[PDB]
């Protein structure tokens, strides 16, 4: 419907309005939120990704997909980008965003992906299970901005479905869009619930424990949400979540959605 | 030095000699081994990456890094490429490697990386800890090929007498990449190599995640003894999560630690 409005053959010249560090000092990561002005020319649905072409102006135009973390009604679009480090050396797109200044040009490729809300969403009050690791919160934040009618400039005013979020990051300081997730939690406590799976460990020095085996730990009530409440299931993050959750479940497959990277 | 001899501006025209499926049929993964003839003109050290430009000479000229899995002395270089899918669809280079035929042109770009053996290695008989997941065994396979003087045509000449400990995480038995080579080194040099495989397939649903880090944590002291008392050069290649827990057990010695995650 909005797919390939802009390609590498014709990218859309956009402006950076703001660049915000999504994490806090006790995070080992560095991730940036970008506010991006596109003059309303960039078209996407909630949960679409966009491509950014680093250093678009030598013959090396190489796009990287990023999940849009804003709603359609918001004039500017939001994106959330992990900066990758090795040795300090940076990833190709990662270093481009590291050096991005306010009001720099950024060149975007048109809507990508099918990781979208069903068209009936606010009407039929459809229940949702969202599963995320790291930057994979981005498409779910976009969903929540649509459903809960989010406005940063109108937060004191006013869908009745039930949303269970299973989110996996390192620690408290590594929860991306923490302000928003707390706001939805505070304003809608009978409509939203968030299970945080932290991958650091303090008291115990135990095994590995991720978002999948937290879902496995309470596998009955999770299957109850999917069966009794007719939930749309969403998986976004690392590929290991796919099989471990899908084998808990094993015609009704159209309710499951996956975008792994 | 061999770094950046070829770039996207001037890539080396090479040819595909073989294309071998590296996984056995109980693997959910799809990995091809490419034997690549470069006419002797691609210079590298063991552990170096090469860049492949898909569709050179779709529109874009964009390189992807892959670890060389053969030693310098061999005529053709080799490489191991996992085919990435998503459901309706392949990754950019993945689709290009999928559709590759024998005698096709493939364009390489220079040696990249610093994930190498120290120059002293055979002469000093230095000890080694190699930690790998998935395609991350590739630089270690080329290491073992240099160290034990591997010859496919003369498998029936090794001067290296140190100890190599490999920890290797894949899905299952059938997902072990270079099983042929790894089982040969076990068989031919059983006092110089030991390999612990850590399979992520639980074979029993009532279990939590147990990855290659957790085996190192199960073998806490034994790992520490290798690094401290045997002066091991430590190598990490694969998933990003391996870095933190391994550093957490171990904490001047930093230049003995080598990290190449993707
Ligand atoms: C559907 C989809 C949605 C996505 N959504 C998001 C999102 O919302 N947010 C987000 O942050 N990302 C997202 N990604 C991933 C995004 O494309 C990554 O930022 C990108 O893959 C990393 O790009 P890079 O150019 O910075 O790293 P690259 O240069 O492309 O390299 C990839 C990795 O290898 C490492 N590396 C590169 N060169 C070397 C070297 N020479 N030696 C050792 N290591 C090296 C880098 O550290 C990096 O981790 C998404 C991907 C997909 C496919
Ligand atoms: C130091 C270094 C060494 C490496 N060594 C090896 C190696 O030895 N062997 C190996 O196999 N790999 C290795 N890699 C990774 C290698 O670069 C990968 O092939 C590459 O990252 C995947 O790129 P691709 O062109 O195949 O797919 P890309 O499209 O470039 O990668 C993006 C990923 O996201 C997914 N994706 C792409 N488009 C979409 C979309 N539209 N919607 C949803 N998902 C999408 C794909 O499945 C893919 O997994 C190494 C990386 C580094 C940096
Ligand atoms: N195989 C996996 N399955 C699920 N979660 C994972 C896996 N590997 C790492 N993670 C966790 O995902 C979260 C965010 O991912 P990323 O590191 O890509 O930003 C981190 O908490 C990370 O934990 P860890 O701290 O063990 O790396
Ligand atoms: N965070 C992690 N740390 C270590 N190993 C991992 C992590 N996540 C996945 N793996 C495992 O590494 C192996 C190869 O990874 P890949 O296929 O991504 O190259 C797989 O068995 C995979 O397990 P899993 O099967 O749970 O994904
Ligand atoms: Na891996």
């Amino acid at each position: 419907n909005f797919i390939n409005l802009y390609t590498v053959k014709n990218p859309l010249k956009c402006k950076i309005v703001d660049k915000i560090n999504l994490v806090r000092p006790n995070s080992p990561n560095e991730v940036y939120h970008l506010e991006i002005n596109h003059n309303g020319l960039f078209k996407y649905l909630e949960g679409h990704t966009c491509g950014i072409i680093p250093y678009y102006n030598k013959k090396q135009r190489c796009a990287r997909l990023y999940s849009i973390s804003s709603s359609n009604n918001m004039e500017n679009l939001s994106v959330a980008i992990k900066i990758h480090k090795y040795e300090t050396n940076y990833g190709y797109c990662s270093g481009f965003i590291k050096n991005l200044k306010i009001n720099d040009d950024i060149y975007l490729t048109g809507a990508h992906g099918y990781f979208n809300l069903p068209n009936d969403a606010i009407q039929k009050n459809t229940n949702f299970i969202f599963i995320a690791t790291g930057t994979g919160i981005s498409p779910y934040i976009s969903f929540l901005k649509k459903l809960f009618a989010y406005d940063k400039n109108n937060l004191y005013n006013r869908y009745t479905g039930y949303i269970t979020i299973y989110y996996g990051v390192y620690n408290e300081d590594s929860i991306l869009y923490l302000n928003e997730l707390e706001y939805f939690q505070k304003m809608y406590p009978n409509n939203i619930n968030i299970h945080y799976v932290f991958s650091y460990k303090q008291n115990s020095d135990a095994t590995s424990f991720y978002v999948q085996d937290e879902i496995y730990k309470r596998k009955t009530e999770f299957l109850n949400l999917f069966n009794n409440y007719k939930c749309e299931l969403y998986i976004c993050g690392h590929k290991s979540i796919r099989y471990k959750v899908m084998d808990i479940l094993k015609k009704k497959k159209k309710r499951v959605h996956v975008e792994v990277y």
